[PDB]
C-alpha cells in the first residue's frame, strides 16, 4: 500500500490523456516508495533538500527555455563542436571510468564512445528507426563552449535565480557541469552514485527515476573503487544473483517518473536507477552538478551513512596507494578481515 | 626430516647429562624446523640478523654476570621496589593490555596481576610448592631503579659492547626496556607478535621457544587492534578450533630450547610461543628491547610481510578512530568487503 511506487499516472492538461500507463515500467523485484511531488514554493521541499533527501520540483521554471527543444531544433542550433555517444547491443548503459581502465585489462566494456557531430547522432538514430535495428543509443555530452548562440539564448533563460539561492542555501560548492542526455525509449542506467549534489531537470519524455538512500550500501554492492566501474552497482537488476549479492532481497527504493517541467533532486550518495519509458520515444534531460558542501568543523556521531562511505572509499584508495597496487586490495582486506572480524 | 624441531637435546660438559628430554616439550599440532645455533663470530649470525631472521648465540656473554641469579641471590640483592606478578588456574600466561580493557568491557582476564615484593614472590612460590597447589605464577617485571647495587653491579656487567653494536649495525632506534621474567616450569605464554627487535637472553633453566615469520599472519588470526590481546594469536594451540580458524592447518614453525648463557634473536614481527620446559624448575631470563630502525627514504617495492601487517594495523586504528568508537570497525571492515573483494 505505501509501496505504491510511481502511483497512479499523471494526467496531461486539457485532457490529451494520460501521461503515461503502468506497461512503459521495467519489472524489477523490490518495493517502492513515492518520491513526493511537490512546489518549489512548499517548505516542504525546501526540509527535504535541507535535509538531503530527494524531492520532484514541478513548477521551478529551471529549464523552461528547453522545453521546446526537440532534435530539430538542437541540430540546427547546438553547434558542430563534438558530443560523446555510447552504442550498446543491450538496453542497460553501464558506466564506466576511462582513467580506471588501464588498470583491470581484464574488463571489457559493454557500451562503446564515439565522438561526432550532432547532425550524425541524428541521422545514426534515423537510421536505425528505418532500418528497425535493435542497436542503442545513448548521447551523453557535457554542455561547452561550442553551442551556437540560440541553444546560449536558452542557457541564460535558465532559472538561476531559483538555483543559485539553493546552492547559497545549502552552502554547496560550484556548478561543476551541466550534461546534456538523449536517449531512445527504454533506455537504462544501471544503478549507480555520485559524489556531487544534482539538479536533474527533465526536458522531453518521461524518465523512470529509482533512488536508494546511502545507508543501503550494503544491499547494493558497488565495485572496487578503482574498478572502471567504480560506484555502480554489480547487481543485475534484470537477473539479481542473491547468491553472491544476498542482501539486494533486502533492498527499498524511491521512485517517481519525471517529465517536461520537472526537476528531481538527487541527493549526493544517493543511488540512483533511471531508465527512458517503454515506447515513450526520445528522452532529453539536462543536468546540473555542483560541489557538495566542505565538511563541517570537526566531526559531529553520530556519522551519517554517507560519511561511512566515505570512509570506506578513502581506505580502499589508500591501501591501494599504499600496496602501490590496486590489485592487492582485496587479498589484504580479506587477510584483515577473515578469523578476525567476521 | 628436515622438520626436527629443536634437534638433538645438547649434552652438558662434564658429562652431566643432556640438557633436557623430550617428555619436557609440550605436544602441538603443526611441524617445525630449527633455528640455527651459531657463535656471535659466525659471519652467518650477522647474516641472520641482518636479514631479520631468527638466530640462537652460544656465545655472546651478554648477561654473563647475571648466570648466577637464582631466587636466593635476587631476594638478597634486588631491592624492594614493587614486582608484577601474574597468576593463572592454567598453564597458559595470556598478555593482555589494560589501557585497552576500557573498550572491551566483556572481557575478562584469565591471569590477575598483583604487584609485590620480591620476597613476597618468593614466599608464594615456596608456599604453593609445599602445599602441592595447581596455582601458578609468572614474575614479569621491567628492571627499574629500585633495583639493590649488586643487581646493577651485574647489569654493568652485561656485554654493552657487543649489544651496542648491534643496534648501531642494524640501525635501531633506543633501549626501550629490559624484562626480567621468571615463571615456573611448564609456564606457557600464548604465540604473539611484538614491534620491538628483541635479544632474549637466557639465564636460569630452559624455554623451548617457537617463532613464525610475519608472513604466517593469515595462519595465526590476531585479535582486532583495539582488544586487550591485540597481537595475541587466537588460536588456543592446545585445542585448535579449525572452523573457525582454517589456515592454522598450514602453519609451520621455527623452534628451539634455550638454556644459560643463550641468547634468541627475535626479529621484531615475528610471533613467538615461549614455554618453560616441564618439569625443568623455574626459568630466568631477561630480554633487551629495541626500536626498530626508522622507515627508509620512501617506500621500496614489493613490501616485506612486516610493512603488509603494519599497514593493516595503520587501517584498524585510524577507522577506529574515524568511526568514534572501536567496536564498529568489523561491522564496516565487512560491509566493505562482503559481495565486493570476498
Ligand atoms: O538521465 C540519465 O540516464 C542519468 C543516469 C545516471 N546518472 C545521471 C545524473 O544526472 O547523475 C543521469
Ligand atoms: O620468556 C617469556 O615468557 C616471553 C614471552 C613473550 N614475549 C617475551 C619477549 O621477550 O618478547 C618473552
Ligand atoms: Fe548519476
Ligand atoms: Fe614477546
Amino acid at each position: 500500500a505505501v509501496a505504491s511506487g510511481s502511483g497512479e499516472p499523471r494526467e496531461e492538461a486539457g485532457a490529451l490523456g494520460p501521461a503515461w500507463d503502468e506497461s512503459q515500467l521495467r519489472s524489477y523485484s523490490f518495493p517502492t516508495r513515492p518520491i513526493p511531488r511537490l512546489s518549489q514554493s512548499d517548505p516542504r521541499a525546501e526540509e527535504l533538500i535541507e535535509n538531503e533527501e530527494p524531492v520532484v520540483l514541478t513548477d521551478t521554471n529551471l529549464v523552461y527555455p528547453a522545453l521546446k527543444w526537440d532534435l530539430e531544433y538542437l541540430q540546427e542550433n547546438i553547434g558542430n563542436g563534438d558530443f560523446s555517444v555510447y552504442s550498446a547491443s543491450t538496453h542497460k548503459f553501464l558506466y564506466y571510468d576511462e582513467k580506471k581502465m588501464a588498470n583491470f585489462q581484464n574488463f571489457k566494456p559493454r557500451s562503446n564512445r564515439e565522438e561526432m557531430k550532432f547532425h550524425e547522432f541524428v541521422e545514426k538514430l534515423q537510421d536505425i528507426q528505418q532500418r528497425g535495428g535493435e542497436e542503442r543509443l545513448y548521447l551523453q555530452q557535457t554542455l561547452n563552449d561550442t553551442v551556437g548562440r540560440k541553444i546560449v539564448m536558452d542557457f541564460l533563460g535558465f532559472n538561476w535565480n531559483w538555483i543559485n539561492k539553493q546552492q547559497g542555501k545549502r552552502g554547496w560548492g560550484q556548478l561543476t557541469s551541466n550534461l546534456l542526455l538523449i536517449g531512445m525509449e527504454g533506455n537504462v542506467t544501471p544503478a549507480h552514485y555520485d559524489e556531487q549534489q544534482n539538479f536533474f531537470a527533465q526536458i522531453k519524455g518521461y524518465k523512470r527515476c529509482i533512488l536508494f538512500p546511502p545507508d543501503q550500501f550494503e544491499c547494493l554492492y558497488p565495485y572496487p573503487v578503482h574498478h572502471p566501474c567504480d560506484r555502480q552497482s554489480q547487481v543485475d537488476f534484470d537477473n539479481p544473483d542473491y547468491e553472491r549479492f544476498p542482501n539486494f532481497q533486502n533492498v527499498v527504493g524511491y521512485e517517481t517518473v519525471v517529465g517536461p517541467g520537472d526537476v528531481l533532486y538527487i541527493p549526493m550518495y544517493w543511488w540512483h536507477h533511471i531508465e527512458s519509458l517503454l515506447n515513450g520515444g526520445i528522452t532529453i534531460t539536462v543536468n546540473f552538478w555542483y560541489k557538495g558542501a566542505p565538511t563541517p568543523k570537526r566531526i559531529e556521531y553520530p556519522l551519517k551513512a554517507h560519511q561511512k562511505v566515505a570512509i570506506m572509499r578513502n581506505i580502499e584508495k589508500m591501501l591501494g596507494e599504499a600496496l602501490g597496487n590496486p590489485q592487492e586490495v582485496g587479498p589484504l582486506l580479506n587477510t584483515m578481515i577473515k578469523g578476525r572480524y567476521n
